[PDB]
């Protein structure tokens, strides 16, 4: 197994799939590892076996039928997945815990929206749909170009948004398009 945790790429306490060379902390993975379960498989090993057992659910697909889906057990996974690939990014630091609002000429958010607020709830079963996750993971980053306008600091909500729209994409089998 690596030695440093897949997910914020540090050492310390690791927890190490059976089934794949890939290593953990605790609250890194998600959901968070598993207290006993010999042998153990990341969700990494989950994802690629639901893709294993039916083929057909790599074809194409629309966005929009993807939204509607209820939150099954398979969404469910891939819905942690696709949270836990955005928290891989570095830059997801900044997205992560409960924001605050106060910079001249500016406003905060309705409502504010972060990571650590969206695990819990996928944590919790409070999303019945797939859409009211990727919901509130796309209200991310819009709050923070809304609230920081024409600085330069806008552009990491740019950033971590494509990590988790091409993740989107590639994980729930999203047809190519120009
Ligand atoms: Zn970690
Ligand atoms: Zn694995
Ligand atoms: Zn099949």
């Amino acid at each position: 197994n690596s030695n440093i945790c897949e997910v914020c790429n540090k050492w310390g306490r690791l927890f190490c799939c059976d089934t794949c060379p890939r290593s953990f902390h605790e609250h890194c993975h998600i959901p968070s590892v598993e207290a006993n379960k010999n042998p153990w498989s990341c969700i990494f090993c989950r994802i690629k076996t639901i893709q294993e057992r039916c083929p057909e659910s790599q074809s194409g697909h629309q966005e929009s039928e993807v939204l509607m889906r209820q939150m099954l057990p398979e969404e469910q996974l891939k819905c942690e997945f696709l949270l836990l690939k955005v928290y891989c990014d570095s830059k997801s630091c900044f997205f992560a815990s409960e924001p605050y609002y106060n910079r001249e000429g500016s406003q905060g958010p309705q409502k504010p929206m972060w990571l650590n607020k969206v695990k819990t709830s996928l944590n919790e079963q409070m999303y019945t749909r797939v859409e009211g996750f990727v919901q509130d993971m796309r209200l991310i980053f819009h709050n923070h170009k809304e609230f920081y306008r024409e600085d330069k600091f806008t552009r990491l909500g740019i950033q971590v948004q494509d990590i988790f729209e091409k993740n989107f994409r590639n994980i729930f089998a999203i047809q190519e398009t120009s």
